[PDB]
């Protein structure tokens, strides 16, 4: 049996694609096949206008197991949310420490980020990706099914190789019903790059408790999210 | 070549002003006393107006207009192709069309379509992989909109992995008043690139007069002369 947790960071192609509502619908499916799941945001930025991803993952899934450290009024990049409020950036190891104080053998423990997978959250330079390295954690990828979202996949893919960060998979975090030509023809492009685990309902977020674990149940096999942890 | 006479032109992402970019660039060329050529091998979103090429010559009054092949559908080349049932380009029509166009005396600018790593011909062949096979260097179109730090670190971390110069970054549109997050990213950016122009917003709407003055104030002529 598995002695430890299961750590995927959460990332995304960019800002806006949707990492929040993917981390509480992961969470719920989880939560729902019988796996405890903590989530993580080790450094949140636009507090002050109102922003906070852990209640709404908490609102959403019913998650109790939030782990937070920074956070930053502004809704910018970390390091000018931080130099904006007169702050610094956490250290490399207190990000490490928020999530390695999560384990629990067969826990999944999911670790958001801020903005992309290359964005600074520790001085100098550190990423979500150098922090996945720390814990060896795989990568969930959230993207969109809008024009432009191959190349922005295949930069992401190709920077978490680059460090051997392992691909967990792709979803897509907002899923248009009809779906056009062009998010029709991505879904079938994205699935040639990499597996996609889940094409979230566009309007997610807006459901509601008992209609988001219905959602979150059917969008993931759960052959995969049964594997997750053992 | 002893010098970068070849530029690709790429992007951080569709809609970044990248057209408008190869433009001004060659505006200011041409102003430098510098040979101009534009080549989009590869075009899509016809249909609903766009022929990037057209522009260029209207903007930047260039000549030396070149490509290959130009799809309806506003999506991915191979998108476009599979759904016209028409192939994309092969490697070497682009790379040699490219190549036949570069001249001394003269900047041979690529447009890519998309982002760097847009399928742009068969199978699978990239803009990054062009400009390995003609020795070129990229400039980078990027937004001062938040996002950008990630897509433009993606970018030139795709560019080194293959080893191909960042020649810099070019804001495509540069707001007004900028604001707090295009303030900051504009320093945040020169931090990682060297910013070779930051282009007005609204630069693309401007007479051909009007946009060369624009473009010979963008760039720094000394750089822009330095090509070639
Ligand atoms: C329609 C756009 N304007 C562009 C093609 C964008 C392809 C983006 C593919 C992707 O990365 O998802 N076409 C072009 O530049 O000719
Ligand atoms: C403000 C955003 N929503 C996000 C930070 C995005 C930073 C993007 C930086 C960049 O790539 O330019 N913050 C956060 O997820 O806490």
């Amino acid at each position: 049996f598995q002695s430890h947790m299961t750590i995927l960071v959460v990332t995304g192609t960019g800002t806006g694609v949707g990492k929040t509502v993917v981390c509480a619908a992961l969470a719920s499916a989880a939560r729902q096949a019988g796996i405890d799941v903590a989530v993580c945001k080790p450094v949140q930025t636009g507090t002050a206008r109102g922003d906070d991803d852990l209640a709404e993952v908490g609102r959403l899934a019913g998650v109790t197991q939030l782990a937070g450290l920074a956070r930053y009024p502004q809704p910018m990049a970390p390091a000018a949310a931080a130099e904006h409020a007169g702050m610094a950036l956490p250290a490399r190891d207190q990000i490490v420490r928020l999530i390695a104080d999560l384990d629990r053998p067969g826990r999944l423990t999911l670790v958001e980020g801020a903005g992309g997978l290359l964005v600074e959250l520790a001085e100098p330079g550190v990423t979500l990706r150098d922090v996945a390295v720390d814990v060896a954690a795989a990568a969930l990828v959230v993207v969109t099914a809008d024009l432009g979202t191959l190349n922005h996949t295949k930069l992401t893919l190709e920077a978490l190789a680059a460090q051997q960060v392992s691909c967990a998979g792709l979803v897509i975090g907002s899923w248009p019903d009809p779906p056009g030509l062009v998010a029709a023809s991505n879904r079938s492009a994205l699935a040639r790059i990499a597996m996609v685990r889940a094409a979230l309902p566009a309007g997610a977020a807006s459901l509601d408790a008992g209609d988001f674990a219905a959602m979150s149940a059917a969008a993931f096999d759960r052959n995969w999210v049964a594997g997750l942890v053992g």
